């Protein structure tokens, strides 16, 4: 009961050009494909999202590196 047709907007604008340190990466969670396009945010051993293109090969190698986030 409330805000129950809000769903999560994991989904970012843009995604990060730059190539991250793979390792500084602990976890990545998928971003909707319904939302602008298809990505998957890292999460760094500090916590902090990364947005990136699920279907650019720096981003499906970290995912393959990275496990899935559960958050």
């Amino acid at each position: 009961l409330g805000a129950s047709w809000h769903r999560p907007d994991k989904c970012c604008l843009g995604y990060q050009k730059r190539p991250l340190p793979q390792v500084l990466l602990s976890s990545w969670y998928p971003t909707s494909q319904l939302c602008s396009k298809p990505g998957v945010i890292f999460l760094t051993k500090r916590g902090r999202q990364v947005c990136a293109d699920k279907s650019k090969d720096w981003v499906k190698k970290l995912m393959q590196q990275l496990p899935v986030t559960a958050r």
